[PDB]
């Protein structure tokens, strides 16, 4: 059960967008971009993706693995890049101290999971 629980992942992504939602660092990236107010932002923007959009996807039970989360966030992140491409932004430094902050607490999360279901499947 416990030990490498392939479940477990799940509380520990809601606790980190928990952190995240604090960060005043997320305050540009917590709800979609408003394509009224921005109506160049689809013109430059594939797929948007957002904070609220992340943590609800999850409550719903639409990730498959803490992957599929963490492309999704990765996904908020290369938009900002693409968006706001200066590095002379503060907007863009933002983006930068905050996906750090997530790449820094997510590298333990992939690597319990992938850990866990290498176990099970040698077992
Ligand atoms: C975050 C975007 C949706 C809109 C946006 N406002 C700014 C400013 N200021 C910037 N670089 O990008």
């Amino acid at each position: 059960s416990m030990s490498y629980d392939i479940q477990a992942w799940k509380k520990q992504c809601e606790e980190l967008l928990n952190l995240i939602f604090q960060c005043e660092d997320s305050e540009p990236f917590r709800q979609p971009v408003d394509l009224l107010e921005y109506p160049d932002y689809r013109d430059i923007i594939d797929t948007p993706m957002d904070f609220a959009t992340v943590r609800e996807t999850l409550e719903a039970g639409n990730y498959e693995s803490p992957m599929e989360l963490c492309k999704d966030v990765r996904l908020i992140f290369s938009n900002s890049k693409a968006y706001t491409p200066s590095k002379r932004s503060r907007i863009y430094s933002m983006s930068l101290r905050l996906s750090a902050f997530f790449e820094e607490h997510i590298s333990s999360v992939l690597s319990d999971y992938k850990s866990a279901l290498r176990f099970h499947k040698r077992n």
